[PDB]
């Protein structure tokens, strides 16, 4: 890990060319030392176990189809990165500058991708559900949206406090996607989901409801599957979230769109200075309307957005 900042150029697993940041001492190894405390990339050589190997390379150009998932979890951590410090003013996941590693060849045909508490982790997929999860950034963002979540409000993963873990960790997610302007959308997952099958995605922020998701409260799930359907009913928060930035009418309640800059500004506080570990919806509401609040006072425009859009959702 000591050793000689450089750069190196790669191919991902979409295909396209990519430089990213390396360290050589007698290899070139997946560090990058321009980004806080820096990001480390593993190989877990399609095992269980965990870091693995950090990613050592000869000659410091990444074009083999093995490299394709290491290549974009290291450039795409590091957009998220970058993405939190200049939006945010966020220095990594705690604030702090803590490194970031990430993990890739995990198990085998592995078809998801998570946030183990320390590190990232991403599987290669089957080649038919998924390719490698890497490969999304908005997956990337994602996951590494858990840990900023789990050094600020700490939401418990369950419930109504775990749906919203994962909505927050969608949308800023999609931020992200719209910030290094790759190919967004309001659809997650859509560049790793089901090769073959085209237009398609994980879940759907626009319209939840797509893919079986709640759009509305009285709609959610109350079983006890999930976790108690933290990957279900986030579609409710998913959706108040998509109205509150692009407008739109739902079940027949309107709402003015103020944006993505100023949903990300809102959430993002209502994230760090007010949620909670067992925060519910309505107290989601009542963060993110006092949150906007705060940014851009009480009678402003951005308040009656927050507003009308937990009212369509029918979150009160
Ligand atoms: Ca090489
Ligand atoms: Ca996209
Ligand atoms: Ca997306
Ligand atoms: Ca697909
Ligand atoms: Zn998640």
């Amino acid at each position: 890990i000591t050793g000689t900042s450089t750069v190196g150029v790669g191919r991902g697993v979409l295909g396209d060319q990519k430089n990213i940041n390396t360290t050589y001492s007698t290899y070139y190894y997946l560090q990058d030392n321009t980004r806080g405390n820096g990001i480390f990339t593993y190989d877990a050589k399609y095992r269980t176990t965990l870091p693995g190997s950090l990613w050592a390379d000869a000659d410091n150009q990444f074009f083999a189809s093995y490299d394709a998932p290491a290549v974009d979890a290291h450039y795409y951590a590091g957009v998220t990165y970058d993405y939190y410090k200049n939006v945010h003013n966020r220095l990594s996941y705690d604030g702090n500058n803590a490194a970031i590693r990430s993990s890739v060849h995990y198990s085998q045909g592995y078809n998801n991708a998570f946030w183990n508490g320390s590190q990232m982790v991403y599987g290669d997929g089957d080649g038919q559900t998924f390719i490698p999860l890497s490969g999304g950034i908005d997956v990337v963002a994602h996951e590494l949206t858990h840990a900023v979540t789990d050094y600020t409000a700490g939401l418990i993963y369950q419930n109504e406090s775990g749906a919203i873990n994962e909505a927050i960790s969608d949308i800023f997610g999609t931020l992200v996607e719209f910030y290094a302007n790759k190919n967004p959308d309001w659809e997650i997952g859509e560049d790793v989901y089901t090769p073959g099958i085209s237009g398609d995605s994980l879940r759907s922020m626009s319209d939840p409801a797509k893919y079986g998701d709640p759009d509305h409260y009285s709609k959610r799930y109350t079983g006890t599957q999930d976790n108690g359907g933290v990957h279900i009913n986030s579609g409710i928060i998913n959706k108040a979230a998509y109205l509150i930035s692009q407008g739109g009418t739902h079940y027949g309640v309107s709402v003015v769109g103020i944006g993505r800059d100023k949903l990300g500004k809102i959430f993002y506080r209502a994230l760090t200075q007010y949620l909670t570990p067992t925060s519910n919806f309505s107290q989601l509401r009542a963060a993110a309307v006092q949150s906007a609040t705060d940014l851009y006072g009480s009678t402003s425009q951005e308040v009656a957005s927050v507003k009308q859009a937990f009212d369509a959702v029918g979150v009160k």
